[PDB]
């Protein structure tokens, strides 16, 4: 669904929501159905050719699940490439927590259960995440809960390149991730890592060790005893928290639980767990 026209000629933008060396993102609505969609703008390079693109687009197609942001369309007008986008209003958790404090542990838990879902859903079809964290995760107007892509290998272009060439931002990483090249390799099992590290994010709103330089952290997670981390208050959170944590972050990956069997976990699959506990954050954050 590749159109080589503006993409005026379909939707109405709004509001320039975000920027960054991908592009740019606004809000826009479809000017048939008065729907609100999102609309992310990347500059082509000259080095880019639509073969190439073509591919990288039907898999946007065809990686499709409830948790992850639905694609619409793209259109290739002036150099710029536009994808079109379910519109997640609420923005990322970041944006939420930042403005409301940290999320209750029902909130959290019904966060993690619908990542988990896109997780156990990518992990099925061989795909790993890698960029599991709050600033990631969308919320729309009805509570519900979006990855924003399928992770490092949705990326296009030079930013998939950008992607591959520097790691990034470790602080939600799994150890094994960051020792790649020192230690035995990785799989899929890093983005439950990752999610666990999300989890004391919401918590306590930032991960751990967020104060330490990231060059520090990526190299003690070279060492032998990096500790996994833990919660910062013991009384405030359930055994079943707690042991949430302890679980996703499980050192070693042979025993670390896949997605589906983290589904399985209390924190997760107990009753009352809806968007209706979001509505009410979005709620306190609209009023304070
Ligand atoms: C983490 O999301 C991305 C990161 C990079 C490039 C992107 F296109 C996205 C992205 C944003 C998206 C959607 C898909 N993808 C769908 N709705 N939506 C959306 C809607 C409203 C507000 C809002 N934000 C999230 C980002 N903060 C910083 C500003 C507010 N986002």
């Amino acid at each position: 669904d590749i159109f080589n026209r503006d993409p005026r000629d379909h939707y109405d933008l709004l509001q320039r929501l975000g920027g960054g060396t991908y592009g740019e993102v606004f809000k826009a609505r479809d000017k048939v159905s008065g729907d609100l969609v999102a609309l992310k703008m990347v500059k082509m390079e000259p080095d880019d050719d639509v073969s190439t693109l073509q591919k990288e687009i039907l898999i946007l197609k065809t990686c499709r699940h409830a948790n992850i942001v639905a694609y619409h369309g793209s259109y290739l007008w002036l150099q710029k490439l536009w994808i079109c986008m379910e519109f997640c209003g609420a923005g990322s958790l970041q944006d939420i927590y930042q403005v409301t404090g940290s999320l209750s542990e029902l909130q959290i838990s019904y966060v993690c259960r619908e990542v988990l879902q896109g997780l156990a859903y990518l992990h099925s079809q061989k795909k790993i995440h890698r960029d599991i964290k709050g600033a990631n995760i969308l919320i729309n107007d009805a509570g519900e809960v979006r990855l924003a892509d399928f992770g490092i290998s949705a990326q296009i272009g030079a930013t998939l390149a950008r992607r591959l060439a520097f790691i990034g931002t470790p602080y939600w990483m799994a150890p094994e991730v960051a020792a790649v090249a020192l230690k035995g390799c990785y799989n899929e099992l890093c983005d439950i890592w990752s999610l666990g590290i999300t989890a004391i994010e919401l918590a306590e709103l930032q991960p751990p060790l967020f104060d330490v330089h990231p060059l520090r952290v990526l190299f003690l997670m070279t060492k032998s005893g990096y500790q996994p981390p833990r919660l910062k208050e013991k009384g405030k959170w359930s055994a079943a928290f707690h042991n949430f944590i302890k679980v996703t972050l499980t050192k070693s990956p042979k025993k670390r639980p896949s997605a589906t069997k983290m589904l399985s976990h209390q924190l997760v699959s107990q009753p009352g767990l809806n968007r209706g506990l979001i509505l009410d954050l979005l709620d306190k954050l609209k009023n304070p």
